[PDB]
């Protein structure tokens, strides 16, 4: 219960490979996902090495504290995974064909820059740290590597699982470590947002701008004030769902935009009944005629701008 | 242990049984439910066999490590099945009896699509993976398949636990893999809805048609923008008891419909009172008296279209 | 270690008791509660039995794993009991008096109909398989059956916790089992339901009957709909810490009651308006005096009905 | 591995001793706290006794399966306590040295009568059940029972951490059990509820009090309600940080007293406009005045009997 | 398995290390911390030495139970940390080279009173305690002290990972105990505050002071008050992501503050409206156009002190 011996002075290599066979919990706040995957290590042992013919048997079936194990890590998890060994096969030539089945929450940051219509990069990295005997390598079997067609994510479309072929070979601790990168790459499904969020603080946006169409202040005043409580009870339900990002993000933007919308409101209703009582009214109907045509279009005009900016 | 000798080149058939004894936790958002239950498996194993006569009892028991026993696991489960194994017998044809209790937290999708009067199928993936020796095949047993009377699952009515008794045999990893499907059939206790959301969330919005017999602006503003925010509050309250669907709901559609209902609303007290200061009040009063057959009719016009297109 | 063989053809009787030291975590949501108690097991092995005189010995001390014992489990349980075996004493006759410390989460439905005035039956139900050797039946050992003076269950009254004596025997999987009823009878503390809900929510809608004694609609509708968002928080406060139920609860139907009283004094308030427009205000006078009377006598009365049939 | 045989026929004393390292999370709802702390364990076993001129050595270790270790438990806990053993040390005497490192989530109810300037006793049970041989007798060694310097619960002083020294010897199950109670005194830091909650709660009924500075009815209906709405968002805030109490708090006292004030001063408002209407404003404006002085003085002397009551 | 012996009368030095892999979940209301990190321990144990010629191996690799290994713990966590023992190297003089990757919880106190625009110092306490037969004392090996670039703490700014290279060696309970400090220095990202809290914020404010260029009471009264709605919404918003200090923190001062501006504002609101009825609006005006400029110009004051308190 040693590593294999090297026949000259060659790190050994430890072929891995992930299949998911459950996606599920994308805590967007904590920037963590459970994954239950099969974990395939594939290695040359020449010491279990047998002869077919004389043995009559093609492969060696072993249990895991019988032979050598190369002890294969998660780097971006929460807790060690809980794993379930599936199979140990060995080949006369001494390959190990290893298998397990392992369930773990990752630690993947994800990019909130273009929410709801943003893309993420998920990332499962497997290391290996090398003993004092021979240095051990990390490779990707491109034919274990995969997904189960069920695999689904509550509220994303899961495009690809793939791994960064090339291993990121470094020195931690005066001792070899050798890194694979596992890329999950996932899309929000971004329809629900339209008709429970977008269109409902759009509305209340559009419904507050009927002020503009009035000359009574107390009316006015309860219109732009109400509606303004309304889109703090959207911003609080949206940043909840969020975590706090020292970026701009496309929704903190617009839900920013919008409050800058209602202080112009206020602004504009306050200066409309400021020129009705001091009996100039003229003044007043110009300035809530201009606001009926330059508040829709500057939104519009500003909305692009930000849409240009995000995406 | 290694897997049982084939007489000739046949698969080991091991039969199944999944007996419910509780079932609880059904999480809509996350789309999981927990389950407790008997998991019997029977195969046969002739190295344990026996002659009744010269050993005087009719049945063997053995502990797991003593005996082999099938790699059984459960496909759609967040970790590992926490199980107890219960008994083991062997007949004197080397049939073993293997019974296990178990408790997993499942993870079966749900169609959100009638919600609240929907349907759902649960399912219970059980899979076995094929050993290099043989080949490993699992079947129903329909006489250990059932559930437990007393098996109550809050807010849903059993309807009934079957198991697909055809399994899917199918290649991975350069292995067969035979995967059985049981289904919990369950159906939405939808009467809690009717008093709780539907009728209050219908009485706010028949309070803001009140505005449709009344010509005072500053009352019917705080007549439709009040209830509007009442209805925000059970758009929220809904919206987090469920999960991101890509589709739309019959609940959604509804909550949306009733959105657009409420700033329809908002135009008619707009421009009703528009025409009243612009000294017109015959034009305001036959719209007003419109709205007052128009919102009704096509409310009930368009939740008759809804219902049809869900139902 | 196998089961203790039969004299004649009788079965095992194992003689049970619960003791609770700990109760606590009652979730009324998840109809789920957490029990801290001891399992004392009695049953007779005379192939452990010994003479007193010879052995100089009253009673031998035996390790779990030394000796058989009956594999008890509860039927009701989330997950399998953490349990420590305390001590496992044999009297000379053979018959052995194991005991162990156990901690479980148990699902019990609880019948929401009078709440908050309603009262519990919690069970826990004792389990045990029978054997191919012999069946084993469970007892009741009264002596060992209680529970600590300290033991508190936040917000309730814990009244008794007795054994139904005669078990459940059934046949199961073509095996006999044992069951036992473990009844913990618990009434609600619905002292503190006064000051925080029921009068409060009392309050606001007296509040709204002072649109009875005022002819201002503007005034009116700000009383009556703004006490209606009131009531809207008030239900969903309620709503949530209660679990969805298929029949209709004391309280859910107050709740539901009140939001009628709303809905008919927004007409009311509507009416009288209309009619002082109209140039009709005796009509109104009389309709608003009519309901300083009605609403409250209306009240009482559908209150006094609703009480008479949930109690 | 049995219990030390006595000289005469005296109980065997375990001496004990906690040590605070950390204490954490203290749930007011659950009426639970987590605690990690040092238990020490020392009782004389003849048996172990060695010369030390003979032996070399003046202490002996030895691994916790090796030697009798009394079955210490804690009563008023949710789970047994997970804990790893730090050293077991034998003077020649035969005098055991126990030490051990412990973590525990404690259940101790909490008096909320004077929240949130309430102290509170928190209580920690030892226990031991005596065995077949010999009965067992608890000890308090004060030179082991203290805390660390650091320790501090988040919101709370401690204040002392003491034992009582004399054991609560009583009869269980037939069998002697020896009960310690460690008190750990600490006291609620008040300071941030009087900016947070009492202040806020006060200025939005002082603001309903400006009332009585009106005659404009559409004013003081918007006035007393919407501060009303304030008070109810500040009773949910409040009762949720709080468990359901059959005894009246302090905080609940002065809440409860709040609402009747919001109550009375609608009342007033109403009579007040009601008078207005039926052109006799004489009687409204002393009525008026006289709350102008009423409210804050029957405020301030209810507030006056509370405290007394209470403190 | 005991401690190794000393060659005159030194303690045993143990050279310590962590290095961390991942940093998350930072509780600011539990104030607690997830880790994820290697543990690297190195002392010399003379009884494991070898002769490289005779064994064939440069370096022996041991497993955990093996070998005597110190009892290294961590003061500040919650629970027992997870720990995988990774490699133990014994070079031929005897010196152990112990790695393991361990996770756990970390309690370390944080200073509230600069938020959002506060620094943080995270702790990680190790520590041994003595044994009988030698004294153990912790070192810092400064080569295996660090953390890896990916290293993130969402919402903070992570500046260094250092260790107090001199331990804190103290009696406890009766024996030699050696501690050191790993710091961890954060920084917040106050970013994301300015446009979700801090600018909202100010706006509602704003919208309340538009009442000093309005003589409607009405209008007046829905200003000041809803906007303090808006302001308590905030309050509960904020208040509930911190925890109760016994301090005052610079957000819960300016919370508290901008409570007293409503409160001055309704006094203003009171005052206008009483002068307006007394027919006097000549002594109304000015002190309504006083406020216009007092009301700006106090805040910007006091918000310069406050801000001169804290930094
Ligand atoms: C209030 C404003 C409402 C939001 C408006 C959409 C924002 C936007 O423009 O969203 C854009 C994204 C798509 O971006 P993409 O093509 O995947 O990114 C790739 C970018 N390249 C080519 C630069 C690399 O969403 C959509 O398909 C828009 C559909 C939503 C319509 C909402 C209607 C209301
Ligand atoms: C606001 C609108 C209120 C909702 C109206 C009910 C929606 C509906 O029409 O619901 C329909 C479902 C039943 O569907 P099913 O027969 O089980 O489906 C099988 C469909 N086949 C035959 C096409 C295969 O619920 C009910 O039994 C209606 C009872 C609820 C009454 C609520 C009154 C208010
Ligand atoms: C607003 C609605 C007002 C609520 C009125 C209480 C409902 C009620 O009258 O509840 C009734 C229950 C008592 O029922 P029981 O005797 O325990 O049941 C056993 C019934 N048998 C014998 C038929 C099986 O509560 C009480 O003792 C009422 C005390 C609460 C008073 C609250 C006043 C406000
Ligand atoms: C609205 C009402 C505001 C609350 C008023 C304080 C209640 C009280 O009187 O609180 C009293 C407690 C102290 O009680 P104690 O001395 O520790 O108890 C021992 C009692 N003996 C001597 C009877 C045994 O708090 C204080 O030190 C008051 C400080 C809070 C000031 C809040 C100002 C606003
Ligand atoms: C309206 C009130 C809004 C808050 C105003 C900022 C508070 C402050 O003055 O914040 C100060 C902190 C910086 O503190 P520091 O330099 O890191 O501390 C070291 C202190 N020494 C030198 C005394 C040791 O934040 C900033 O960099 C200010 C950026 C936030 C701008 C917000 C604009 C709105
Ligand atoms: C306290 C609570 C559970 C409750 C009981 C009884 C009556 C009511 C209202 C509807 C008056 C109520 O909300
Ligand atoms: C974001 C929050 C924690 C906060 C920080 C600093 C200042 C304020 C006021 C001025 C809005 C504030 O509420
Ligand atoms: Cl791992
Ligand atoms: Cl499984
Ligand atoms: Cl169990
Ligand atoms: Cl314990
Ligand atoms: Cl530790
Ligand atoms: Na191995
Ligand atoms: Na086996
Ligand atoms: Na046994
Ligand atoms: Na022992
Ligand atoms: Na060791
Ligand atoms: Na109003």
């Amino acid at each position: 219960v040693s590593p294999p011996p090297p026949i000259a002075d060659e790190p050994l290599t430890v072929n891995t490979g992930i299949y998911l066979i459950e996606c599920y919990s994308l805590d967007d706040k904590a920037e963590t996902f459970k994954v239950n995957a099969f974990l395939s290590l594939s290695w040359k042992d020449r010491r279990l090495a047998f002869d077919p013919v004389r043995s009559g048997v093609r492969v060696k079936t072993y249990e895991p504290e019988a032979i050598w194990i190369p002890e294969i890590r998660f780097v971006n998890v929460e807790n060690a995974r809980d794993a379930d060994v599936v199979d140990i096969s060995v080949s006369p030539d001494g390959t190990v064909q290893y298998l397990e089945r392992f369930s773990a929450r990752v630690l993947s940051p994800l990019d909130f820059r273009r929410y709801p219509f943003d893309s993420q990069t998920l990332h499962i990295y497997l290391i290996v740290r090398s003993v004092d005997t021979r240095n051990i390598v990390l490779a990707v079997d491109l034919e274990k590597v995969g997904k189960n067609d069920d695999v689904f994510l509550t509220g994303w479309d899961i495009e690809s699982f793939t791994a960064v072929v090339k291993p990121a070979n470094f020195a931690l601790e005066d001792r070899l470590e050798s890194k694979l990168d596992y890329q999950l790459r996932i899309s929000r499904q971004y329809f629900s947002y339209i008709p429970n969020i977008i269109l409902p603080m759009l509305f209340i946006l559009f419904i507050s701008w009927t002020a503009f169409w009035s000359t009574s202040y107390e009316a006015n005043v309860t219109l732009v004030v109400s509606t303004l409580i309304a889109h703090i009870a959207a911003n609080i339900l949206v940043e909840t769902n969020l975590p706090k990002t020292p970026y701009m993000t496309y929704t903190g933007a617009i839900i920013f935009m919008i409050y800058l919308f209602y202080f112009v409101a206020v602004i504009e209703v306050t200066v409309q009944h400021y020129l009705k009582v001091e009996s100039q009214p003229a003044r007043a109907a110009s300035i809530t005629r201009a606001s009926r045509i330059a508040f829709p279009v500057v939104f519009l005009l500003a909305n692009i701008i930000l849409a240009f900016l995000f995406f």
